[PDB]
């Protein structure tokens, strides 16, 4: 089952995500339940925007905010909702929403997939606009959601990032 | 595994639909496979048609046609095979084909997934089109598949609707 | 050419809008071009939004921006770059952009194409949802867009779309 | 302009096709206005159904139901409306709608843009499935549109195919 | 889960394939993963080519090349990663990879599913077209994969893939 | 008519590019009819490979193999046939096929359509895998056409590319 990926072959430098919703895709957010391993439709969204990047998790780890720890990933072509992608991070947008601390984690393909994001060492390496678009994105896509919010503290490198995954691998381990 | 799904929060009016076949989709008939949780192929429908809603079950019910009892889900994006989605029901399209009775729910989204359907309490806050367009389907959808065939008595309310969630959920659990 | 396209069979209540953009379409601002009535791209969009509806223009008319106003269509499914689609107006969402007032317009398929939208009879009929999201949209898709903006005002009836539409009627006959 | 295409290099046996609307598209019935050229939406069809093959026209000829004779061709992948596609005709589906004489000829993309459907020679080639698909979405499409109908006299052959070709080449250079 | 389905009902002529990569899509090779029964992504290919056919494997077989043997299905839509499909193998694509041998069966949609392949017999009652195409695929596709290759060998009939499915049986059940 | 777009603003640096094929597509070469600036259908291509980005032509230019010079668009979304972007060039491939000499450059979105591409000043900054596609694309496509073919000389920087634009354009203008 889904339940049962591991949080990563080598965490935190070499990660497994398992992506939720695709990059460019309406906007319906999925949620893999923790119970049955089936993803479950969470919320229609209300605006007209979409995840600027594939959007998932890391398995076996927990937020603030009570799920996993959430993770962008963008690709040359969008994920399948319910596959696993083998990532290394590189950057993490720290950010907080009404359920909890709620940092969105960027990792890019690990090597062994393809070499495309070899040159992306760490969060200044990607592309402004694309940076600038995902704070965007979380900002606003909750703006016709009574009572959800969101606020964007700012985006760090990939140490942070790193750090941010093994806080979250712990925080599952013993709670 | 899908399998493991409840039929619902609070049957009949708060269930979790599992999706088969999404809205405006080709012309492929899958069916989960109560073996193995898997999507399987269950035919290449012959006829220019596509279901006019998402099309799945509610888990753990059984109608007379041995399989659970069939939802139909209007939602403004096509959900993807295999996922589950809270819905309440609003109506209902009696009808019998070659395996037994085989009534069509029609479900709309949970307003804790969107406020988009809650205006639609009963039956006749379909549109008129829709059910139009969903009776025609049924009706002609097996046309060039021999030995198959369709026979729609019509579209009863929500309280029928429940009706017949209650009844497959019993029929299920003592058969 | 599209450049030879009427403003309306019985303008202002029956019109053809010339669309530029589907809905729910990647974030591509077409904009077809009076020179030679070809599409061009205008803008590759920064922000992750998509225009909620179809959206493009009446022919032989001119808003205060410069060009013919403007048009949100919403239809069952997107339409094609190009096309043109007999309209009925229902409402107007005033607002002005950096090159001048700049009014959205929305226009429901005619019921000659359609009787699926001949309940909308006027802006109320509108379901809240996709109003909040057009605004919503106008007021942010700029967002990241230097030296552009959006002000809007609010959404008006029927009865101010169409004099709308007289105005830039006759704007463009003699301007 | 299209309004400038050719009927054909060859007349009948090879012809040019104005494509109107995709195969395996959206149910939105696409024409092509002889005044402008441009593509107008006719209907939003209201049944769930789509056209089982590229459809559109032979330009310079004329139907019995007063426009130019339509055509059904089978690609490998759907064409893009307002498009041409040479071709060869195999086959002809005699029908009759509410506007007059209203055949359906089936050409196939002609050898110089692919060698896939040389082995298709006159009507018995085509798939019966194919066939069978055809006359069932000509028999059913208008079925829930007041006052519009369709009687399906039979498939008959290529030669036959031409005949109408060459009929309405004449019909439309006189008339 | 996917890992408990049957290799198929009656071994060789009436298999199940699971499938990892739709007919026609994005350069994405899939691979469901053993330990979890997960979708996982294998390789972002670099090539700017695709899968022919839907493209995966059956179960509980094995190759030489350490996995499932490998089954490309022609349908007449592309199928959801992650389904299955009963099939009847019609030849095979005798090839090897840097992996180990590597043969592509060739299974159509079985005659339950669907009427329209049961005139494919054999090898040579497949288009000439999609062999060609098949071949040239798995020649080219790693040609930017260092370290990747392939050698095809040639196409056998129904005999030899139904051998070679029995062959890969039994290499399972005891390895 | 797409017949009267220019060949650009201001020659070679700022360009028009009418698009042809859309980026990530099927398989269907289009080619724009200088007749009647209807986009034809070319070919249906025979291998499984499609355009690595947009493709399309400058208007108003000749090259050796007798049709506008050839333009490959690389953007975030893939562009509509029959549209026309306004790009920079940066770089081009020599090479000739069997109807003449046949370069294909590579334009970029002009920095007035977005700031996305303003980093690639000449070839060297395009993405090795982006331009490792593109050679291995022209040389295979043809691969199963008789009769055609391609060799590839080499990328050249965007110096060469603007020079291919000038001669192309002499060409056009006295030939
Ligand atoms: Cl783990
Ligand atoms: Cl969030
Ligand atoms: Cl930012
Ligand atoms: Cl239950
Ligand atoms: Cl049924
Ligand atoms: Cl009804
Ligand atoms: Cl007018
Ligand atoms: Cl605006
Ligand atoms: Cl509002
Ligand atoms: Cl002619
Ligand atoms: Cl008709
Ligand atoms: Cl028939
Ligand atoms: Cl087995
Ligand atoms: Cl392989
Ligand atoms: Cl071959
Ligand atoms: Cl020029
Ligand atoms: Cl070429
Ligand atoms: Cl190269
Ligand atoms: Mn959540
Ligand atoms: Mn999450
Ligand atoms: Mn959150
Ligand atoms: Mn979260
Ligand atoms: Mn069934
Ligand atoms: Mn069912
Ligand atoms: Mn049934
Ligand atoms: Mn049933
Ligand atoms: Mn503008
Ligand atoms: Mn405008
Ligand atoms: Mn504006
Ligand atoms: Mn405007
Ligand atoms: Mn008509
Ligand atoms: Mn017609
Ligand atoms: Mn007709
Ligand atoms: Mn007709
Ligand atoms: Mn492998
Ligand atoms: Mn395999
Ligand atoms: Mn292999
Ligand atoms: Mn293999
Ligand atoms: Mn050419
Ligand atoms: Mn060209
Ligand atoms: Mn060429
Ligand atoms: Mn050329
Ligand atoms: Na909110
Ligand atoms: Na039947
Ligand atoms: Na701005
Ligand atoms: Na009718
Ligand atoms: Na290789
Ligand atoms: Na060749």
């Amino acid at each position: 089952s889904l339940l049962n990926v591991p949080a990563g072959k080598d965490l935190p430098e070499d990660i497994y995500v398992v992506i939720e919703i695709p990059a460019n895709a309406d906007p319906i957010k999925y949620e893999i339940d923790k119970e049955s391993g089936a993803l479950f439709v969470d919320r229609f969204m209300s605006t007209a925007m979409f995840y600027p990047c594939n959007y998932g998790y890391i398995n076996h780890t927990l937020s603030l905010d009570g799920d996993p720890v959430d993770v962008l990933v963008p690709t040359p072509y969008p994920l399948q909702p319910g596959s696993v992608t083998r990532c290394r991070p590189v950057g993490v947008l720290k950010m907080t929403d009404e359920a909890g601390e709620d940092a969105k984690l960027v990792a890019v393909p690990h090597s062994k997939l393809s070499k495309e994001y070899d040159h992306i060492k760490d969060v200044n390496d990607l592309p402004e606009l694309l940076k600038a678009q995902i704070a965007h994105f979380f900002e606003h896509y909750k703006d016709l959601e009574k009572g959800k919010w969101v606020k964007v503290e700012g985006w760090e490198n990939a140490e942070a990032a790193k750090a941010e995954i093994v806080a979250s691998f712990e925080r599952a381990k013993n709670k």
